[PDB]
């Protein structure tokens, strides 16, 4: 089990129960991936189905959205290959432009 942080910014904690900040356990035996967070996400935390196409696009974060593992852009990490460790903090922002 691993437990970690998401934070939901520029808007987004909106389909998240305007909420930003979350603590996620996720179960799953490591290695647990940002995949594997995301498909957590996706499944159990949006709360109306026709939100999900604002997160996601192409089994995918949708461009627009910045993701960072622990203050690092997560293309500097392996993005959704990237293995959780206890006390990581992953945020994803909306942004107009940051496509």
């Amino acid at each position: 089990m691993v437990n970690v942080k998401v934070e939901f910014l520029g808007g987004l904690d909106a389909i998240f129960g305007k909420q930003r900040v979350h603590k996620i356990k996720m179960d799953k035996e490591d290695p647990v991936t940002v995949g594997d967070l995301i498909d957590h996400i996706v499944s159990t935390m949006i709360n109306n189905p026709n939100d999900v196409s604002i997160f996601i696009e192409d089994d995918s974060i949708r461009p627009g959205i910045i993701t960072l593992i622990n203050d690092t852009d997560w293309e500097l990490e392996g993005e959704k290959d990237y293995i959780l460790e206890d006390g990581d903090i992953i945020s994803f922002t909306s942004t107009l432009h940051g496509g």
